[PDB]
């Protein structure tokens, strides 16, 4: 009664597993570990300060940003960088995963680990 | 009755509302969208490694520290930055906002902008 | 009955404290203000780009990772940084509070200071 867990499915067809937990008026949402994204999975590959993940799944989830450590390799370099992380449904409904970041660089992004992450506050 | 809306002024006369819910022994704050400080809002413009933007209103906000994403705009240049942010009470029952900032500039402010920030929490 | 306060100890010594406050399936935990650590206090006192810190004490913290400002003192330097922070057990039941950083450096950790911090999650 609690909880309850969802995911959603990315472009790639990669699974991100998540449990909410609800507190009153708010919900708490902890992803699963040990996730990565391919440059397949964005909206653009391009390692610019906002990207986009495109979800798709049974129930939305909107949250307030949340600060992730992540990992972004190119072709040719590893940058690791605190981020700010948002779940956001789209004008269309279509949900997405928000990343956004420091500096924009002209490299593709192969792959992003999030190594670690706040939990999501979603105020229901 | 589970929050309530409240609001600060800047000394440009710029308006901060924020929402605050209560969930049992904690206040969950959130600030408006789209926040914009002026440098003169800020004790200092200089782009110094903490800044203080005083404020007057109603009610006291005390709170932890929250990370945000911010943009510095000066004359010469942007900065998209994580910075911490924090809502004390002065000494003289002044409130303040507070931001923490990795590296100071010997440069002038002319806008702040929060692109997001996660709630902030007060211990009531 | 809401709190409980508890403390660790330090390789070097040094006392930890917080305060650890239950809201319903969660609980908040503030740490202490003014927490500086010593190079002695670091599995290893190079700055490297995960830091750990043992400790010793009552009674396990685990938490998710909350965001820090962080200040660290090297003989030939200062770095200010945001860093993001957890408390974890190890598989042989030892505490750890694991400080996890942008960049490594081939410098040896004098002081960490921290300047402030996110209060920190569990799901009990
Ligand atoms: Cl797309
Ligand atoms: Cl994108
Ligand atoms: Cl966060
Ligand atoms: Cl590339
Ligand atoms: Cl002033
Ligand atoms: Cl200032
Ligand atoms: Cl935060
Ligand atoms: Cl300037
Ligand atoms: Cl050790
Ligand atoms: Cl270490
Ligand atoms: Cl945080
Ligand atoms: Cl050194």
């Amino acid at each position: 009664v609690s909880y309850s867990d969802g995911h959603f499915l990315t472009k790639s067809g990669g699974v991100i597993n998540f449990r909410k937990t609800r507190v009153t008026s708010i919900t708490i949402t902890i992803l699963g570990e040990f996730l990565t994204f391919k440059g397949a999975d964005f909206k653009s590959s391009t390692l610019k300060d906002e990207l986009l993940i495109p979800l798709e799944g049974a129930v939305q989830l909107n949250t307030a940003p949340s600060t992730a450590l992540c990992i972004f390799i190119t072709t040719d370099h590893v940058y690791r960088e605190l981020c700010m992380m948002q779940f956001l449904t789209d004008v269309d409904k279509t949900p997405f995963l928000v990343v956004l970041r420091s500096e924009s660089k002209h490299e593709t992004i192969q792959y992003m680990h999030i190594v670690t992450v706040h939990p999501f506050l979603s105020l229901t």
